[PDB]
């Protein structure tokens, strides 16, 4: 909720997540499963960034939306969503009867974001999703919401301080949403303020640079599997807007 949290029945969808969590328990494994995805995009680069910048709440899609306003986890990869990329990300899971849920089309790494978020977002050419497999957000029977850059531009333009956050970075700009084409993949994944039914994780700078730090450990083992992406870089932008690079590896 977080008064959702105990005390309710647990959605299925929520439960099928909760079963992936146990499964894939460490936080280091979110950082690989997310590097995979670009490799198998075709991307070239990855970057990580962690950012302290908290968005303003006025103009938002609904008041329920604030918590999700403040520090992200942000991916950077330089492949762009296909149609059939978009169609499997907002699959979190399949009912292929009336079965237990499977995994969907986009396969079982990307819900490893769960452990930091309840609400990822993904903003990849003339489209921005964001997925709420609790279901209270957008409809009670919808699981995300999506926006084209082009056919809700008016929409996108009210909602200035939802919005915000996809501009600034990566060298997405204000000319990224006129135009209606970011030439890349952006992942936000704003971090929890309290317990969800998805997880009691709560991560801060500290719990962040300990994974940076776990992937340091076995970055130049990583690079050895990856024949496409051959650069990955981690970042922080602090609360008043400084940015550093942590580490950068490179592979050939």
């Amino acid at each position: 909720g977080p008064l959702g949290s105990f005390g309710q029945t647990t959605p299925p969808l929520v439960d099928f997540l909760k079963d992936i969590l146990r499964r894939y328990p460490e936080g280091g494994q979110m950082l690989k499963e997310l590097i995979q995805n670009a490799e198998d995009a075709g991307a070239t680069e990855v970057k990580f960034l962690y950012d302290e910048t908290q968005y303003g709440t006025e103009t938002l899609w609904s008041k329920d939306m604030a918590p999700y306003q403040g520090p992200a986890l942000y991916v950077y990869n330089n492949a762009v969503f296909t149609p059939e990329d978009w169609h499997g990300i907002q699959e979190i899971a399949r009912s292929r009867k009336k079965d237990p849920l499977k995994v969907g089309r986009f396969g079982i790494g990307f819900n490893s974001v769960y452990h930091i978020t309840d609400v990822p977002c993904i903003f990849s050419g003339d489209q921005i999703g964001m997925l709420d497999p609790h279901q209270t957000l957008f409809g009670p029977h919808e699981s995300g919401q999506c926006w084209n850059l082009k056919d809700d531009s008016k929409e996108i333009s009210e909602l200035s301080d939802q919005f915000a956050p996809f501009v600034g970075i990566f060298g997405s700009t204000k000319e990224t949403f006129i135009n209606g084409n970011f030439p890349g993949t952006m992942f936000r994944f704003p971090l929890r303020l309290q317990p969800s039914q998805l997880s009691s994780n709560l991560y801060n700078k500290q719990m962040v640079l300990e994974l940076f730090e776990s992937f340091r450990a076995d970055a130049d083992t990583v690079l050895m599997f990856l024949k496409s992406v051959q650069d990955v870089s981690l970042y922080v932008r602090e609360a008043d807007g400084t940015e550093k690079l942590v580490f950068r590896v490179t592979s050939s």
